[PDB]
């Protein structure tokens, strides 16, 4: 029995909002690699289609889906669309001067979507809700001012959510990537990707999967003592 | 008196593929725990003890669990037993490539050299042993161009047992995030598990009832629980993972 | 007197009583021109009696810091009749109650920025909220709303400090004032049993750190959290 | 006798490393507020250079030789102070031991530092506990290279004077003694001025700001940090920075 323990999800069903691109599709694909029935969602028809085409072409069971997480009347009726016709999504993934109106709606949505998700993971009296924070998006002082600003949010969002639903054994926690291979570093060139690269001891981006992997582990029942917590996954580029 | 006890299946586990791995303080507790995970997950495990009797426990549970290994006599205030050990795991095993370190500089360990017990001798002669084993672990992780370190803080124990944890948990958080920068180039991660109150067997002792009403989830923390994380930090999923302090505390966070 | 705040104007919310009434006192007594508010007429006129009292000029004046009206209204009030206010001291379901709080932050923050701007020198000082509430839902919203005001404070300062505008907080522990003063002996207690110096602090304690933060004397300081508790660290 | 709000009559302050820079301000901003001051150096040039000063603008004090790392020099210097002035109730520890840098030099650094604010606090607070009264004040070391090195350096040594700040301060609360810390950014220094005019540029593009800090910004803060007005401060660790955050 010690090389015998499910760090597998066979049985359960996963929501991953934001899911048609980048960091959203590799954690649809790794928790479904893990054997969870997963349902991706996106704000599109066409994201929703692309995303059923990416989990049948992995051999992964469940759906695409679309969402608008700002919208309770979207949230209500997706999860109602998904209770019907899947069961339960007891492990959720939020992925889904301008830095207080775009992290203040963030966090209202995730205030929205988990709330909505508690009472079905309450009812089973078990849960996991991961919420992926943002990229490091821009370049200057603008780009760390959001980019810390939605870091302490999400910090301090994680932390006293964890708090509220412990006692049903629903763990909360965030994982905080740095720079990631995804569409804002591929726009620079090679000189000033070497050059940011610089700030990073692993001196590499840090790809997609990689971020998937630390949300897989985190939804297992290996992980079932860690709430409340972010992971940092940022190759050692520490920005706050 | 022997310092030095070694110890057709394929698991679908064992993604730690005959690595070598050197887990100090594993007599007991948390350390065994995350002797046996790594094992579990197909490493070759060196978990070291203080004394040959805890020398000898280890090489008799790991062969107990079916794990490929040593236990050996290693203090990690000595620069000698240090040098000394690693050379004895290159020459018998191989370069350990995943370091994990459990053994902490007890209180009593100081008080029998005559210096000082308070949290600034305790934390400082704990952070220069980090450094030290880490230190010599470097060259072999840096030949092989990878490698993990791993560092496991100290549970819970007044005021007192609040200045010392805080105090621990904030060295060490500096700590790894400065080594994880300096030796990332290499790729080779540094992270921390910071652990809250564990179910160990010093913890059983009312008392129990009210400490749990500061634990949002309501139950003190498996030594396995913190096993896992340690081994999902080891492994290939956890390559972009490094500077960090994982928090492993049902919620309860004390700054 | 390097810690002059002579020909200053300052709006202080949330003045009539504690720890507002303490910091309107404070820099009053530094020199400057005060507008303290309240959400009521009897307590802005409170306010006035003070003032007048301990021998501050300035002015008490109703505010709603949850209506942008109120804002807007109560700005041109003031700048018709005693000039721009160059330090501003925003004293006045974890979720719903973090997020309005820093909604009227930033409501306010921003309302009197163009001032501030305009004159390429400004104060605001962020005052967080006493410990004193119940069992884990008073630590759990305690907690949320001081790490809410640290990244809030944080990114405003950087998004101001260009314009030599300091952006600050004080956070404050268990403080002596007539919401803590007859909670339970239990609670109170505990809480003193958690604190290194052994006691309570003063108002006036909390309001010395936001004048030093109004001065001069502070100007390389911004995007700081003061945390003003005797020692006592709850996160 | 008298009773003013930032007013230090009366008071002996120690004030280790200040014979320039930070640490000079730092001694004639304690003197301006009313404070004797000693302020030390590791050398007898410096010591003097201290003095001429100090009495240059009015200050009470004198000038000693003083060196952290060692129980000796600590010792004697304390039963000197004690006898000729008194005893020190404040105490601002500047002095630390400062191809020049690359990113592995922070261990030695910040662990020879530590201990050397440890041994000189557990020094001085045998009179304050006597006193009942003290103010212990950390300086931290300013932003001193421009690359990654830079930045791990000065990051480790700011955690490690958080860590150890607020530790102090939990031990010797109960006896009114404070204990905090100040923690610079980009001040006007040798090692800003090197740098040449494209560095220099780039540099105040992470200070929001747009300038380096003067030590006399610093000195302000450490002002307020010994009286009696920041008396339930403790623990604290104020970044004096102009909003560059780095850890
Ligand atoms: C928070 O650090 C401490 C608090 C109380 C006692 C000792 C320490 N720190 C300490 O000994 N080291 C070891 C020396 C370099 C260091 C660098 C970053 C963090 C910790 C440390
Ligand atoms: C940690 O902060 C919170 C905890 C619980 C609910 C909301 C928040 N945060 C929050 O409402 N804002 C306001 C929105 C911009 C913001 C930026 C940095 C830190 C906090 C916030």
């Amino acid at each position: 029995n010690l090389y015998f323990q499910s760090m597998s999800l066979q049985g359960k069903v996963a929501l991953v909002t934001g899911a048609s691109r980048g960091i959203g599709q590799a954690i649809a694909l790794e928790l479904g690699r893990l054997g969870a029935v997963v349902i991706g969602t996106a704000t599109s028809a066409s994201g929703a289609e692309k995303i059923a085409e990416t989990l049948k072409a992995n051999g992964v069971e469940g759906a695409g889906l679309v969402l608008d997480v700002s919208s309770d009347e979207s949230v209500a009726a997706t999860l109602e669309h998904i209770q019907q016709h899947l069961g339960q999504p007891l492990i959720v993934v939020n992925n889904a001067d301008e830095w207080f109106d775009v992290v203040n709606t963030n966090l209202n949505s995730l205030y929205r979507l988990s709330k909505a998700v508690l009472r079905g993971m309450t009812k089973a009296r078990w849960g996991r809700i991961i919420n992926i924070g943002s990229v490091v998006g821009a370049m200057g002082n603008a780009g760390q001012t959001n980019y810390a600003a939605a870091k302490a949010g999400l910090e301090g969002f994680t932390r006293a959510l964890a708090r509220e639903v412990g006692s049903r054994a629903i763990t909360v926690n965030a994982v905080a990537p740095g720079f990631i291979d995804t569409d804002m570093t591929r726009e620079l060139p090679e000189a000033q990707r070497e050059a940011l690269l610089g700030q990073i001891p692993l001196g590499r981006l840090g790809q997609a999967e990689e971020i998937a992997k630390v949300v897989g582990f985190l939804a297992s029942d290996g992980a079932a003592y860690v709430t409340g917590a972010t992971v940092p996954v940022n190759g050692g580029m520490y920005m706050s």
